[PDB]
RNA sequence: CUCGUAUGGCGCAGUGGUAGCGCAGCAGAUUGCAAAUCUGUUGGUCCUUAGUUCGAUCCUGAGUGCGAG
RNA sequence: CUCGUAUGGCGCAGUGGUAGCGCAGCAGAUUGCAAAUCUGUUGGUCCUUAGUUCGAUCCUGAGUGCGAG
């Protein structure tokens, strides 16, 4: 049927050089998924591909939203579901490549539609859910349908409340409308994934971001603070929009020999991004299709035309073709990373909760493990030894006195 | 959403005992999937599992066909999806357990409709199809697709024929048809595959045979060969319904000392039997299912409550939980089995069409191999070899006698 | 004791110029027959020996093996 | 050759009764914010050392160490 090919990775491991090749290759358009580079310019930092480098290559869903909107995953889910249709019906293959691999749920029907299924919500609903207290949306949530609830952490506001607004807006419990969904891949799609080594990626990206900060990045952050200010903006607003892209947020305090530390903190949280991709993909990504993925290793950039380029574009060609795959899945050196232990091993499957009446964070809330295992790591951690020290001396001290 | 089970193997693994265990300890019921079986009476030959030991477990689409009729993919289709749907709707798990896994198909909409797309056949499009001619009707597909016609052997009269109806009832090519369909698994479907080392597996299937017409197997083929008389049958009908089995062809022969005889060409056919099925199962159903399987190591009988009954009642107990599958897929021993090179290596992607204008069989046609893979086979047989000497020395004569 | 036959794993063809086929084995295919069907292909130096002959798997002798009298 | 002064990977506190705070690091979560957000946690027993005291990282005397006339 028709076929849809996504690149996944971290970043600096040529995500897009080779979806360009792909595309000059077999015919096809790209179809950004960066949750960030769906923003008006600011090329620079939310690091966009050069149109001198785009042979002409048609791209979609990308540099197209004003700095005054949101963007969100189904806003993506309609454009990028345009795309497909539009690049398909035109006889070519669409190309989605991205950062944001928590986007490509769409392409297996992974989310629920609270827009179609319309319904005024109640005083008592809303006084429910935009309130300020803590965990009373929380109790309520536990009250109709604690299936899903035990699923998420009292503390998980963003989720919890999310969660709750479908209760309402489908009047049909959330965990139920789960246990219904079917989560198939939609299309005949091919997954690519581009992975390194972490330690030399990391190096990569260390000097991707000094002379990053050269080729005109301050430039945009000034921008981007212009904006920020003559608009009465808090640090607070960094949760959202292009507020909360990996390149601003850590040059505030800079812009109220100190800059030399924002630089840091920046090349810290690039680290960070692209290890929680890479866990994403093994724990998420993976798992949900069923490891039907294959790797591409781009670790030694020194070869890449062969591991990544020729590799990539035989697997494509077969897969075009209409064909069964020969090509490995993966090479010898990086086989360990689809084994079930480093994917579908690692993911949560016990989610009782647990109480320490002995533990409680600044919040004054008490510590709450979710599943067993964990349950037993805190109960372990200096953390409530020491507590549980405090409090034994402490009902001591009576036990003598008496 | 909507789970179901499938088993696949060879026969003497276990698949029956398995079917039960997850059927009681998962609240299932058993659909049979083998083409034999779904025929009344004549269990012992055709291999049905002993009422006494289903644990009053249910089974549907097996032993209701009259030996009068003649079973098909189709109807398999038509019964395995109503079973599926009651058993769902009533809150009970389906547990597909055959041989014949080419009926498999139908769990991911493998196959094409020529029955509700009805259409007056013309006495041109007849007299073509139910030609006697050989080629005739493999020129015409040529001539109307070549595309799908050159992925099949002109002598292949059974699925050319089958072809070019599939051209005429939907008036569309089935090249395109092909290229159109989804093949995506219907319903959340976990694939069990029972496997044991084909020389044990071979040791075991022989002795079952033996035993087999002692516990009045005989009985059955002589029942059988009661309707074949009595019904003016001669052996040509052995290539339709029932008369296809496993059991009784073996013995026309015996039923025109030389008994003994008939019995060692059933055990072949037996071993022949079980090789095809592990040939299918590695080039045919994995690659479809892009190799989401899980294997169960049945060679060592003695074990098998810990390599079949365990693992297999473990990983359905995630599955049916509607949870990610922790277990290995595969243990050590078997672990190649699911690998690249032992199944979609294998197949066939090369369909350019040769023909040797030296070589010819008994039919009167010239050889023609399909794969510049095979063509080279070919080149370099005995059998071409041969026929170019002959050819040779044959045209030397003409040197000299000029 | 009479007369026969002795060919790749088995069952069989064959010609005076160094051999073919069926089955099994191995392999490819499989979108209404599938426990079925189609397709390709690896194995022999024609029991042993001595002669006849330009030359023998095939002709003659002998030995050995199995076969019916 | 007189002074400060060094405490988990780094940056810094600190009570006589066997230690913290921030960064990082590790880990779990993710179904309209995801380059975000939530959550759980590993780490040194306090420079080396002799004594002072019931007791010591914090009191005292050396030796080590970087800096300081
Ligand atoms: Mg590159
Ligand atoms: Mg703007
Ligand atoms: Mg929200
Ligand atoms: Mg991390
Ligand atoms: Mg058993
Ligand atoms: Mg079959
Ligand atoms: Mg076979
Ligand atoms: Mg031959
Ligand atoms: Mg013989
Ligand atoms: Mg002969
Ligand atoms: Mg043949
Ligand atoms: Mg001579
Ligand atoms: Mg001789
Ligand atoms: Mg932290
Ligand atoms: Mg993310
Ligand atoms: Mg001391
Ligand atoms: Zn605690
Ligand atoms: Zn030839």
């Amino acid at each position: 049927s028709k076929k849809v090919i996504v690149i996944a990775g971290t970043t600096g491991v040529g995500k897009s050089q080779l979806s360009i090749q792909l595309a000059q290759k077999f015919n096809g358009e790209v179809i950004n998924s960066d949750s960030m580079q769906v923003y008006k310019d600011i090329p620079i930092i939310t690091n966009k591909h050069p149109l001198q480098e785009r042979e002409g290559i048609p791209h979609h869903v990308m540099n197209h939203v004003d700095w005054s909107e949101e963007y969100y995953s189904h806003r993506f889910e309609t454009e990028c579901m345009n795309a497909i249709e539009d690049i398909h019906r035109r006889g070519k293959i669409p190309i989605v490549v991205g950062g944001t691999h928590y986007y490509l749920q769409t392409l297996f029907n992974k989310r629920v539609d609270t827009k179609s299924s319309e319904r005024k919500l109640t005083r008592k609903q809303l006084d429910i859910l935009e309130s300020t207290d803590p965990d009373v949306i929380y109790n309520t949530l536990v009250k109709c349908d604690p299936d899903i609830a035990t699923k998420y952490h009292p503390n998980d506001y963003r989720r919890v409340q999310r969660m709750l607004e479908i209760y309402y807006k489908t009047g049909k419990k959330p965990s139920e409308t789960f246990n219904e969904q079917k989560i198939t891949l939609k299309f005949d799609t091919l997954f690519l994934w581009l992975y390194s080594k972490p330690e030399p990626l990391f190096q990569r990206l260390d000097d991707r971001v000094d002379d990053m900060l050269e080729r005109g990045a301050l430039q945009e952050i000034k921008q981007l603070y212009e904006y920020y200010s003559q608009n009465k903006f808090t640090p607070e607003q960094c949760e959202n929009g292009v507020w909360q892209v990996i390149g601003f947020k850590e040059f505030l305090p800079w812009l109220t020999v100190k800059l030399e530390d924002c630089i840091e903190r920046m090349k810290t949280r690039t680290r960070q991004y692209a290890k929680r991709q890479v866990k994403w993909i093994k724990k998420m990504l993976i798992p949900d299709i069923k490891g039907d993925i294959y790797l591409l290793d781009a670790t030694d950039l020194s070869q890449w035309d062969t591991n990544a380029s020729q590799r990539a574009i035989a697997i494509s060609n077969d897969f075009i073709s209409n064909r069964p795959i020969k090509q490995e899945r993966a090479p010898k050196a990086l086989e360990e990373l689809l084994s079930k232990g480093e994917t579908t091993m690692k993911k949560l499957d016990d989610w009782t909760h647990y109480t320490c009446n002995v533990c409680r964070n600044a919040d004054g809330k008490n510590v709450v493990a979710i599943g067993e295992k964990y349950w037993k790591i805190h109960l372990g951690s200096r953390r409530h030894k020491s507590n549980l020290k405090r409090n034994t001396r402490q009902a001591d001290f009576e036990k003598w006195k008496i």
